[PDB]
């Protein structure tokens, strides 16, 4: 049906769609929503809308605009809108909130707990309020509109706003005549009759692109998987055990990163990595290519002693689970017996993005010749040595 | 007017949302879902919606509040609602489970899989239900739900609650003459005949900050970035090949994290970090201050072997690119030869955030003084030798 | 019914469509032309996916594993109602693409029109009336909303007549001076052109990213700065990040990184020493994820010569003997010529085996060790590190 019964009852869901839109609201136009920054529990915002329209409108309103006027603009009701009109007369808004810290945006002090719109009652006799808040209702659903309650209230002035001196529910009102007549004694003269329309903030409040809204304490983002019905969800959580904040990723099996750092007592790292190495025959240094480092880290190497004998080059350590160590050279070139040790050196320094790894064993003298890789006391970069070498970054 | 069908049906879907959205959260106002405590594999919730009203209402619901009614309350219905009316009326809704547990959550035994709600049907004639139905699936469109999987059904009572015992889609109710006939044949007067109603989200519904939305299984969530047009994503996935999930976070160059732990083998770790350490001269037990560990977990260290020799106090390992190693302490106090090695002790104890480090070098007899830091047999706390320390918490 | 949701959904779905260059990765067809001006019909047949019972025009992936972006059902019928739809008017620029010689155009325009059939034309103003409430309830601005009269023309359609929606309603001496001109050669239609103006949300569908700098956030009994994450392209770097830092602890199940291209979980470590007896040690292999291999590393912590005769398994002191002499007894600690680790995985289980190389002719000739060789040995620790990696 697109033929409008009652044009008063259309035009008080149209300004109440948009007054739920606005409270729903963290941001206008990127800029923080005016009614969030005081700290009270309560405001009342008058019958006139000023402070739903736009602050570029010739009378300027209070909802902020962008930086130009150049850009299309959020808006919420023209600005030369009037809903003071017909038998349901738009009379204000009673705004509740609750302390409240965003955990992102500084100039939020406080969020929308309830809005109470009042629409006052014009019509010739009193009673019938019950026929027009039914047309409202109607029109409600035929528009989409969902609101949290309707009642017939009075209301009389208060310090800074309003206040409710008699309620009662608009079921109560048509279905109970006793309930009925007993609310409408209290009409008196300097109490006002409206249809009272509650809109609850509740956790269906959306999720905005520019992050301005923030999830509630303890829910959690799900996503739904192939593994069936059950969903696979995160959570940042706050423990009062240890005060401390936990992004919570344990329903997900494995959390599969690219790069990845993390701090110990303040400073940045990777998660160390490691390699087994031995040296090639010769006599030279064990290269080994430093890991890419992430912006701000430098990179960081250690080599640690796995096996070794005192053999130098007569052995080879490459394979994990055996060790071959054929001796050591004797003055006439010969393997001999493996000599006693009196120390291992390893050494590492850090050229063009390649750690160069140097070591030396050193050995009881006498045995060796006086010259070459195994040599007076030392056995150089020697193949009878196998190290685990750890890389990791940090700042 | 003949809109008391599309009105019925707006409340049909308004209540049927909520009772997913309730189906969809593990807390509520920071409160675990009641229906998640217990460990039976279904449970029927009863018309009358008790269970789904906040306790703080006059006649108090099963639903948590936080304790403190200056907060925000979330909330699904109004404290006086009730749904059992039009031609379409609740009549209870059936909860399906798996059991479960939750990592970060005790107080949870199962895991909602489905829910369905029945609206019974009170109209006089049973065929004109399909005509009903065609207005709740029209107010579901409008409120991004689908359209499909609608069922018409018949249900009986049993000690638990209603089962179905004769299904039909709303599809072959309509098309289908002969099997909608057949179906109403078995409409028994001890049966009740109901729209089956189980609520499905299309992609275009908007995500809520109470988390009861979840992301279509292979959604990302993505964000614009300085890169330019290309977006930066991350995903949950389940591998049906490894039957495991995946937090895929490696569209993305660097995850950054301050603290960080996982799991090893059901154990929680954090990474380890290590630091290259060397004895300062004069013999003496050397400190380690212990990393600061996650609520929960306890310190741990190991320290393995890099760089050692007989030098004893005669040198300095202090530089990860070279050693000065000088010889053994002879009995006349001068530096000589390296002696030979018969072992070396690396020992550790933590106190008050302290690890306590010691080492010595067991060496061949009859070289060194009898008396001094470098005495006996024995070099105490030595200067020669270079060792890793590694650190790490875990429960 | 549903009539002026329809209206709204169908006029976003189009103008969604309209701004997209691909669909499902395949270019837009409407793109794949040279002409100023097309006509796209009610039966909406150029909405609906190929892969419909009756084929529509919307392209496809190939594959059906992933679910194809659409706009309309493919039994959808907006031709019903007061607000009938009739069809929508594009207008296009010329356009010179870099790697499809058959995109040479890009919209610049598309209105929908929506035709009156209700009993009294009148009736339209309060039609129009629901439909600009529900658009505007969705944050979206129509642009020059107004109802109009059109004639066929040489490409689709012009407005031979126009009455702005305003004007329509709070003039009635406009109103029937434009509603006497709704001759037989006129259709009388609502023209309906979205433009959102109101921020939009994250959707279950993923299709929506979060903006530039958007920081995703939790309430928690922290406060501020505590709870909130973000992804941000360094500019000095060129690399992006995940932000995780504001939050105290990241707390993963399993976890992997990639070190070079490889990928790789965290290393664990152990304090590892061998039982009495010269037996060889077996250390459990840890779980690998999906595809990546174990791999195992034991390093030297504590050693000596005593072999057997040492308890070296605690961590904060060592019980170290003496080497068995020739005699059997415990005598001096013999010296030293080396150390061997070794290690082979079996059956998901670490075979660990160990042997100390000593001087010769201290040790007996038979017994648990003998010659110059200590095997598997009490007289030593050694810190055993594993790792996954492909």
């Amino acid at each position: 049906e697109l033929m409008i019964k009652s044009s008063n009852a259309f035009d008080v869901i149209e300004l109440s769609s948009q007054i739920q839109r606005y409270a729903s609201l963290s941001k206008i136009n990127n800029r923080t929503n005016p009614i969030l920054k005081d700290n009270k529990a309560k405001e009342f915002k008058d019958a006139d809308l000023k402070w739903l329209k736009l602050e570029n409108c010739p009378t300027a309103g209070d909802v902020p605009t962008t930086g130009n006027n150049n850009d299309l603009q959020d808006q919420f009701i023209a600005c030369d809108a009037d809903y003071r009109k017909g038998d349901l007369s738009y009379f204000g808004s009673q705004f509740e909130f609750s302390t409240y810290v965003h955990p992102s945006n500084p100039e939020i002090q406080r969020q929308i707990k309830q809005v109470v719109s009042y629409f006052q009652y014009r019509g010739m006799e009193r009673a019938f309020i019950g026929d027009a808040a039914g047309y409202v209702i109607s029109e409600a659903k035929k528009k989409g509109f969902s609101a949290q309650d309707y009642r017939i209230v009075l209301i009389e002035p208060d310090r800074v706003g309003y206040f409710e001196s008699n309620a009662i529910s608009y079921e109560e009102f048509i279905e109970n005549p006793s309930a009925r007549e007993n609310f409408l004694l209290k009409a008196t003269k300097d109490r006002t009759l409206a249809l009272a329309v509650s809109l609850a903030q509740t956790g269906e409040i959306a999720m905005q692109r520019d992050g301005s809204v923030a999830f509630l304490e303890d829910s959690e983002l799900c996503w739904d998987t192939a593994a069936g019905s059950a969903k696979s969800c995160l959570s940042v959580r706050y423990d009062t055990v240890g005060n401390k904040t936990e992004l919570d990723l344990k329903q997900i099996d494995v959390v599969s990163a690219k790069g990845l750092s993390f701090e110990s007592d303040g400073k940045t790292k990777t998660p160390v990595v490691s390699t087994y190495e031995t040296f090639q025959d010769g006599g030279r240094a064990k290269t080994i290519n430093a890991i890419e480092c992430p912006t701000g880290l430098n990179n960081r190497f250690a080599a640690v002693v796995s096996s070794f004998s005192t053999a130098g080059q007569n052995a080879n350590f490459s394979s994990e689970s055996a060790k071959d160590s054929q001796g050591t050279t004797q003055k006439d070139g010969s393997k001999g017996p493996h000599a006693l040790l009196s120390g291992i050196s390893l050494n590492w320094t850090l050229t063009n993005k390649v750690w160069d790894v140097t070591a030396s064993i050193g050995i009881e003298s006498g045995i060796l010749p006086t010259s070459g890789i195994d040599s007076g006391s030392l056995l150089r970069n020697p193949k009878s040595l196998s190290f685990i070498a750890f890389q990791w970054c940090e700042n």
